[PDB]
């Protein structure tokens, strides 16, 4: 049993996230549900106190193996199992700060555990990330291409909505590296439509978020694959 056969739904998730932003150290944990392909939720919470940054910005740090792929595009993230992969992200909040994250994953008993680190340095202390002035981030299309002999790269531009209805941009890039000692067949260049929605639990006492991601792959631009050898 490998690849897509390891992702029979429903499944669950856990996260352990150790973070630091502008020298403010924090920890997040969470548990989540993946009812079906491409729809995955996570109820996270700060275990150190209040989260010292926007929950909207931390949303993408908070599981691409749960994205929904058609049969005719390789689901690289699922095909990495068994063995797993690492994810390394850079998120540049333009004019604000840059953060990085590193993710390791393990699958056991239908549950993917993410162990993530986040490091953010140089953020504007009056910016929207630190002041928690974002309402949501808009849905976007993430470009996925082969990268190196055995990886893939994900890129996106994110529009972050401030309370005043205006936008701030983030630029996001990730590299995905199989860690399983084996070559995983790269997909053709394609895109992932991603929507992140956040709400609060009616009763939880912690600083927390209840987040849902919808992530659906498609060959949006058939010609794109020719450009990536
Ligand atoms: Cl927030």
């Amino acid at each position: 049993a490998s690849g897509r056969a390891l992702f029979q739904y429903p499944m669950t998730s856990k996260i352990e996230l150790n973070g630091e932003i502008n020298g403010k150290k924090f920890k997040v944990a969470g548990e989540g549900f993946t009812p079906s392909s491409g729809r995955f939720n996570m109820h996270a919470y700060c275990t150190t106190g209040d989260l010292p940054m926007s929950w909207v910005v931390i949303a993408s740090p908070l599981f691409h193996m749960f994205a929904h792929y058609p049969e005719d595009i390789t689901h690289f993230f699922q095909e990495c199992f068994p063995g797993s992969y690492t994810l390394d992200r850079t998120l540049r909040m333009e004019g604000d700060g840059t953060l990085t994250t590193h993710h390791e994953y393990s699958l056991e008993d239908g549950c993917v555990t993410s162990k993530t680190t986040l490091n953010a340095s140089g953020f504007d202390p009056k910016g929207a990330t630190m002041t928690k002035s974002f309402v949501k981030q808009l849905p976007n299309e993430v470009k996925i291409t082969p990268h190196g002999p055995n990886g893939i790269r994900l890129t996106s531009t994110v529009l972050y909505l401030k309370e005043d209805g205006t936008i701030q941009i983030g630029t996001q890039d990730c590299i995905v590296t199989p860690v399983g000692g084996r070559k995983v067949t790269q997909p053709k260049a394609h895109f992932l439509h991603t929507q992140i929605i956040q709400k609060k639990d009616p009763n939880d006492t912690r600083d927390h978020i209840v987040q849902t991601e919808l992530a659906v792959a498609g060959n949006l631009w058939h010609g794109m694959d020719e450009l990536y050898k």
